[PDB]
């Protein structure tokens, strides 16, 4: 049975499997932010705690980290590892909106030269 | 001696500092990319090695993993911590062009529930 809602209910499962599981939290833990999914229609996001846990909400958060828009037959694909999301991105299968991670990265290897 | 290279002669050295200290260079293994700066008409990129060393290279890499537009006097206080580049971008002081982390990121957290 063929459905469009499959990739966010998975993703919905994944935020269950994360907050069930003492390893994946701590590989997790120390970021916090919000990641927005529009998958033609479907707006919800998943809140990341700095705790390693997560929260899975409906709808669209005022002022996400970052927005993945794509198609939910493609995302579906990449959640259960049939299809590469780096490679994906770059072929244009989907799109992002945001780049307070590049803007993070940049923040982290400065850090390193403080004082020297 | 105000200046508008002194940003890039700054990036210059801490990639001579990166890639003489044995500890910065451990800290940042494990990855490789480009990241290219315009620091207004001045254009020249790093590009990181996954043994955690760097080179600085002038002019414009055609596909970098992301690009640095901005002031070269508000990069150069950036870049000596007088100035914070994540509030710096959410203010709109400079702009990033690339998502690539962002997609790097999600491959990354979907690998953890491969096989679960």
């Amino acid at each position: 049975h063929h459905h469009m809602s499959e990739a966010k209910e998975l993703i919905k499962k994944m935020c269950d499997l994360q907050n069930s599981n003492e390893e994946i939290q701590k590989e997790m833990a120390g970021w916090s932010g919000v990641v927005q999914y529009k998958l033609d229609g479907y707006y919800f996001y998943v809140e990341y705690k700095s705790d390693g846990t997560c929260e899975f909400k409906e709808g669209v958060h005022s002022s996400p980290t970052f927005t993945v828009v794509a198609p939910p037959d493609f995302w579906l694909a990449v959640l259960k590892g049939q299809e590469d999301p780096v490679s994906g991105f770059m072929m244009g299968k989907y799109r992002i909106e945001g780049n307070i991670m590049e803007a993070q990265r940049l923040a982290g290897v400065i850090k390193k030269f403080q004082g020297k």
